[PDB]
């Protein structure tokens, strides 16, 4: 029951009036199935949120 969903990585951010939302792949979903989800669900997922920032970092130089 706790392991239905898996988030393969965060594929980019935003903010709504100041509030962060990232733009999520779905392990073994594809495309079609990417969600924009709310900070709060994210903000645990440490290694998550590492790639993300590290690819955050990559394509700034």
């Amino acid at each position: 029951g706790e392991d239905v969903f898996e988030v393969e990585k965060i594929l980019d951010m935003k903010t709504e009036g100041g509030k962060v939302l990232y733009k999520v792949r779905w392990k073994g979903y594809t495309s079609d199935d990417d969600t924009w989800e709310p900070e709060i669900h994210l903000e645990d997922c440490k290694e998550v949120l590492l790639e993300f920032r590290k690819k955050i970092a990559e394509n700034k130089a």
